[PDB]
Protein backbone atom coordinates (compact mmCIF):
# COMPACT_ATOMS: atom_id res chain seq x y z
CA UNK A 1 0.00 0.00 0.00
CA UNK A 2 1.05 3.54 -0.16
CA UNK A 3 -0.44 7.59 -0.20
CA UNK A 4 -1.70 7.00 -3.37
CA UNK A 5 -3.50 3.86 -3.05
CA UNK A 6 -4.67 5.03 0.50
CA UNK A 7 -6.30 8.20 -0.35
CA UNK A 8 -7.82 6.16 -3.41
CA UNK A 9 -9.48 4.42 -0.50
CA UNK A 10 -10.56 7.18 1.85
CA UNK A 11 -11.70 9.83 -1.13
CA UNK A 12 -12.93 8.06 -4.05
CA UNK A 13 -13.10 9.16 -7.19
CA UNK A 14 -16.06 11.06 -9.21
CA UNK A 15 -15.44 12.60 -12.67
CA UNK A 16 -18.64 15.20 -12.54
CA UNK A 17 -18.45 17.76 -9.36
CA UNK A 18 -20.37 16.97 -6.44
CA UNK A 19 -20.78 18.08 -2.95
CA UNK A 20 -17.96 16.92 -0.30
CA UNK A 21 -19.08 15.66 3.12
CA UNK A 22 -18.61 19.59 3.69
CA UNK A 23 -21.13 20.52 0.95
CA UNK A 24 -18.61 21.97 -0.90
CA UNK A 25 -17.73 21.58 -4.84
CA UNK A 26 -15.29 18.78 -5.35
CA UNK A 27 -13.97 17.46 -8.02
CA UNK A 28 -12.26 13.61 -8.79
CA UNK A 29 -9.73 12.23 -6.15
CA UNK A 30 -11.26 14.67 -3.37
CA UNK A 31 -9.71 18.06 -4.84
CA UNK A 32 -11.60 20.98 -3.77
CA UNK A 33 -12.64 23.54 -5.71
CA UNK A 34 -14.17 26.36 -3.73
CA UNK A 35 -16.19 26.80 -0.61
CA UNK A 36 -18.63 28.96 -2.35
CA UNK A 37 -22.00 27.89 -2.87
CA UNK A 38 -22.14 28.74 -6.46
CA UNK A 39 -21.96 26.04 -9.15
CA UNK A 40 -20.94 28.34 -11.38
CA UNK A 41 -17.84 29.67 -9.27
CA UNK A 42 -17.24 25.60 -9.21
CA UNK A 43 -17.30 25.33 -12.79
CA UNK A 44 -14.93 28.24 -13.67
CA UNK A 45 -12.63 27.15 -11.05
CA UNK A 46 -12.42 23.53 -12.81
CA UNK A 47 -12.10 25.18 -16.09
CA UNK A 48 -8.87 27.49 -14.58
CA UNK A 49 -7.78 24.24 -12.83
CA UNK A 50 -7.53 22.14 -16.04
CA UNK A 51 -6.65 24.16 -18.80
CA UNK A 52 -10.24 23.68 -20.91
CA UNK A 53 -13.82 24.51 -20.97
CA UNK A 54 -14.81 20.93 -19.26
CA UNK A 55 -18.36 21.89 -18.07
CA UNK A 56 -18.43 20.25 -14.60
CA UNK A 57 -17.14 17.17 -16.05
CA UNK A 58 -13.44 15.50 -16.23
CA UNK A 59 -11.03 12.66 -17.40
CA UNK A 60 -9.97 10.00 -15.34
CA UNK A 61 -6.53 10.95 -16.51
CA UNK A 62 -7.25 14.68 -15.70
CA UNK A 63 -8.47 13.49 -12.12
CA UNK A 64 -5.13 11.67 -11.27
CA UNK A 65 -3.36 15.05 -12.42
CA UNK A 66 -4.92 16.93 -9.88
CA UNK A 67 -4.56 14.46 -7.12
CA UNK A 68 -0.65 13.84 -8.14
CA UNK A 69 0.13 17.86 -7.60
CA UNK A 70 -2.55 17.65 -4.49
CA UNK A 71 -0.24 14.93 -2.99
CA UNK A 72 2.83 16.76 -4.08
CA UNK A 73 1.50 20.29 -2.72
CA UNK A 74 0.94 18.16 0.69
CA UNK A 75 4.23 16.96 1.08
CA UNK A 76 5.54 19.73 0.22
CA UNK A 77 3.51 21.86 2.77
CA UNK A 78 4.33 19.83 5.49
CA UNK A 79 8.14 20.43 4.75
CA UNK A 80 7.54 23.52 4.93
CA UNK A 81 5.67 24.16 7.87
CA UNK A 82 7.44 24.67 11.35
CA UNK A 83 4.98 22.51 13.74
CA UNK A 84 4.77 19.95 10.58
CA UNK A 85 7.92 19.07 9.67
CA UNK A 86 9.66 17.90 13.06
CA UNK A 87 6.87 15.33 13.49
CA UNK A 88 7.07 14.00 9.80
CA UNK A 89 10.78 13.66 10.59
CA UNK A 90 10.12 12.12 13.24
CA UNK A 91 7.88 9.48 12.17
CA UNK A 92 8.35 6.02 10.57
CA UNK A 93 7.14 5.30 6.79
CA UNK A 94 3.56 4.45 7.38
CA UNK A 95 2.80 6.52 9.73
CA UNK A 96 4.20 9.43 7.84
CA UNK A 97 1.35 8.43 5.49
CA UNK A 98 -1.15 8.84 8.11
CA UNK A 99 -0.24 12.26 8.99
CA UNK A 100 0.26 13.60 4.51
CA UNK A 101 -3.73 11.71 4.94
CA UNK A 102 -4.85 14.35 7.59
CA UNK A 103 -2.97 17.50 5.51
CA UNK A 104 -4.62 16.38 2.38
CA UNK A 105 -8.06 16.35 3.88
CA UNK A 106 -7.79 19.39 6.34
CA UNK A 107 -5.54 21.63 5.42
CA UNK A 108 -1.99 22.03 7.44
CA UNK A 109 -3.07 24.65 8.98
CA UNK A 110 -6.01 22.68 10.50
CA UNK A 111 -3.38 20.25 11.35
CA UNK A 112 -1.05 22.35 12.67
CA UNK A 113 -3.94 23.12 15.46
CA UNK A 114 -3.47 19.56 16.44
CA UNK A 115 -0.90 20.67 18.97
CA UNK A 116 -1.54 18.10 21.95
CA UNK A 117 -1.62 15.15 19.71
CA UNK A 118 1.45 16.52 17.31
CA UNK A 119 3.53 16.01 20.62
CA UNK A 120 2.59 13.16 21.49
CA UNK A 121 3.01 11.68 18.42
CA UNK A 122 6.64 13.37 18.52
CA UNK A 123 7.55 11.19 21.69
CA UNK A 124 6.05 7.84 20.03
CA UNK A 125 3.18 7.69 23.00
CA UNK A 126 0.99 5.65 20.38
CA UNK A 127 -2.31 4.63 22.35
CA UNK A 128 -2.42 8.16 24.04
CA UNK A 129 -2.23 9.79 20.84
CA UNK A 130 -5.17 7.92 19.41
CA UNK A 131 -7.56 8.66 21.92
CA UNK A 132 -6.13 12.47 21.61
CA UNK A 133 -7.05 12.42 17.95
CA UNK A 134 -10.39 11.13 18.53
CA UNK A 135 -11.85 14.01 20.91
CA UNK A 136 -11.66 16.42 18.04
CA UNK A 137 -14.60 17.73 15.28
CA UNK A 138 -12.96 15.45 12.28
CA UNK A 139 -13.61 12.47 13.79
CA UNK A 140 -17.33 12.86 14.87
CA UNK A 141 -17.66 14.45 11.47
CA UNK A 142 -16.36 11.42 9.18
CA UNK A 143 -16.21 9.04 11.85
CA UNK A 144 -14.99 5.66 9.73
CA UNK A 145 -12.37 7.46 7.80
CA UNK A 146 -11.37 8.82 11.00
CA UNK A 147 -10.61 5.52 12.67
CA UNK A 148 -8.84 4.03 9.80
CA UNK A 149 -6.01 7.05 9.86
CA UNK A 150 -5.99 6.75 13.76
CA UNK A 151 -5.53 3.05 13.54
CA UNK A 152 -2.59 3.56 11.09
CA UNK A 153 -0.75 6.16 13.64
CA UNK A 154 -1.28 3.75 16.13
CA UNK A 155 -0.45 0.31 15.41
CA UNK A 156 2.35 1.95 12.15
CA UNK A 157 0.76 -0.95 9.44
CA UNK A 158 -1.86 -1.00 6.73
CA UNK A 159 -4.00 -3.12 8.96
CA UNK A 160 -7.15 -0.80 8.31
CA UNK A 161 -7.00 -0.39 4.78
CA UNK A 162 -6.76 -4.26 4.20
CL1 LIG B 1 -14.67 16.05 21.34
CL1 LIG C 1 -16.22 8.66 7.31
Amino acid sequence: MNIFEMLRIDEGLRLKIYKDTEGYYTIGIGHLLTKSPSLNAAKSELDKAIGRNCNGVITKDEAEKLFNQDVDAAVRGILRNAKLKPVYDSLDAVRRCALINMVFQMGETGVAGFTNSLRMLQQKRWDEAAVNLAKSRWYNQTPNRAKRVITTFRTGTWDAYK
